[PDB]
């Protein structure tokens, strides 16, 4: 009964009914804009819809090498996946050994037991580095850079260090927009690197599931035969493609999240809570077992949700009036 | 020896794109376009505050319309999931299971998708009556079954399939071509648990590039499959479309209506041509042809801009309008 081995070995699938002031999946606060998705329909092709269309399409691959904007990237550098979720959980299927530093994101560990992955999970040491560690050619490493949930930013020398080991950097840049740096400009130099990216958190897009990949024309051409053929909507291409016409209202959007996050850094700091240096669309506040449950049980009677991690809670940044809300629920608690 | 892209490289078919020629009949794609009034109704029940989350996937609406369209009385939520495609509900359940076994002549992306994750498989043909093998399967193996069959579009009886089922390895039944045949053996799982039907809206729906499938079987397997597969692997938009298509299906059912007649009637005119085809029951007709032969076909084809699709025993030809249908019969009566 292989069924009862996949209840025992992976973990049960949920829906979770969503609270008035939801702020628990680092999910844009604005809704796609009404405009763009007006012209995404004026630019659908309903004999389009029959057939099964290339993921990805050669004018999305143009608009993401644009968005990147190097002098050294080529189409043959580009893939995409249904979200960044498909992209490493493709990754998990490629390599001998997925790697990843507890805390990370969610969906790693349950990617890995999903699929039935060898993983290794080795803890960030206490302040937030990578820890020493035995891997090499076989392995990949997931490291998200900012990370999550902590947001904290990895330097240069520490991805370079296993870089060198002659593992697989898989480097999820999911919070890149709220952070500005990247390191695909090391694809200069590693073969052994990619780096993903998604539409998902700053382009309002997590509905519609577009993630791309960016990495040597190896490794795009082994993930392009081990993806699903079809894996990316018609629909979907066409949203991030207009999307990426139209970037400055996004652009606008992520300067008001930035803003709002460092002015809730700034506020919780004074409040007296031990925080992280976030640059995500996030902020991560450290509390105890006993501090952090009666704040949830707080938050669950004002229709509040947030992330609730080991060590802490995650807030997403939503509208002024929903911060300026945590920040009061923070302060008298 | 051999770094993991390398690997890769070796074991798995190459991604390659495909060029399509002014007449296509080669992916079993429905003739059609979406309707545009159901385009504009998915438009207009488009909240775009909904957009920037992380959608269900399946949403309750969806799923509520699925077992409405399926109509028994014994189907829950619980019996029935989603997939990007049907093919990602085929891909997850090789990666659920310790083997997975197929017939040739099959769906020719089993093996791809056996060899793409790394899975153990077993390919045992068709007889020459195109009869399900003898074959040792059991418990923790799964057994892809296309009924209709894709290639040849012919239907296996329910005691094959029944005696697979007895063995206790689990059947994946195929039902992409159901529409079009009008038979489902989704009334055995009141007695099997041991069984999934997996179901698309590409085919009969004209809905091949928003990619929606759906799987209905045991509440155990559901369970199971969707801890497997990716959480959010179904958009928004993708599911709108499904949802619309389901509450306006007398245009599809005029569409499939259309598609049977047409592969009727080409079935016909082959037989007093003296073709060899199989009963086909699915959206194209099946020419048995020795090679030689079937590359002359060919390159006529290519010469008029027509494409179909090559088997090592003949060509599948998908149904399309009337025009193009009428053109294939000339090109296979002058040849
Ligand atoms: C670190 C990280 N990586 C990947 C993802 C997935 O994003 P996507 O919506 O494009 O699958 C997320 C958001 N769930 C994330 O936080
Ligand atoms: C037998 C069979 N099964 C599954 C599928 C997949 O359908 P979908 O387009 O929804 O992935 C197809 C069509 N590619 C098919 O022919």
């Amino acid at each position: 009964n292989p069924l009862d081995l996949i209840a025992k070995r992976a973990y049960p699938y949920e829906t979770e009914k969503r609270d008035k002031t939801y702020l628990a999946l680092n999910e844009n606060p604005f809704p796609f804009p009404e405009d763009l998705v007006d012209e995404v329909f004026r630019r659908l092709n309903s004999d389009a819809l029959r057939i099964y269309y290339d993921s990805p399409d050669e004018e999305l691959i143009e608009k993401i090498l644009s968005y990147l904007d190097t002098d050294f990237l080529s189409k043959n550098n580009v893939s995409v996946g249904n979200g960044a979720d498909e992209i490493i959980y493709v990754m998990m299927l490629m390599f001998d050994r997925s790697v990843f530093f507890p805390p990370t994101y969610s969906c790693y560990r349950i990617f890995a037991k999903a699929v039935g992955a060898k993983f290794l999970e080795v803890p960030l040491t206490k302040d937030l580095r990578i820890p020493e560690v035995n891997v090499g050619e076989g392995d990949v490493v997931f490291i998200p850079n900012p990370n999550n949930p902590t947001g904290h930013v990895f330097e240069r020398e520490e991805i370079e260090r296993i870089l060198k080991t002659g593992a697989f950097v898989a480097l999820d840049e999911a919070y890149y927009e709220f952070h500005g740096e990247s390191y695909v400009d090391f694809l200069k130099k590693y073969e052994n690197l990619a780096v993903i990216r998604t539409f998902s958190k700053a382009f309002s897009l997590a509905a519609q599931r577009v993630g791309y990949v960016v990495a040597s024309e190896k490794f795009i051409d082994a993930y392009n035969r081990v993806r699903l053929p079809f894996n990316v909507s018609y629909v979907s291409q066409m949203f991030a493609k207009v999307a990426l016409d139209h970037r400055e209202i996004f652009e606008e959007r992520t300067k008001f999240i930035v803003e709002e996050r460092e002015r809730m850094k700034s506020a919780l700091r004074e409040m007296g809570y031990r925080i992280t240096d976030s640059r995500g669309n996030f902020v991560f506040v450290f509390m105890e077992k006993e501090e952090k449950e009666r704040l949830l049980e707080h938050l669950r009677t004002k229709n509040v949700a947030v992330r609730s991690f080991r060590e802490g809670v995650r807030i997403t940044i939503g509208k002024r009036e929903e911060n300026d809300m945590i920040l009061r629920e923070l302060e008298v608690f």
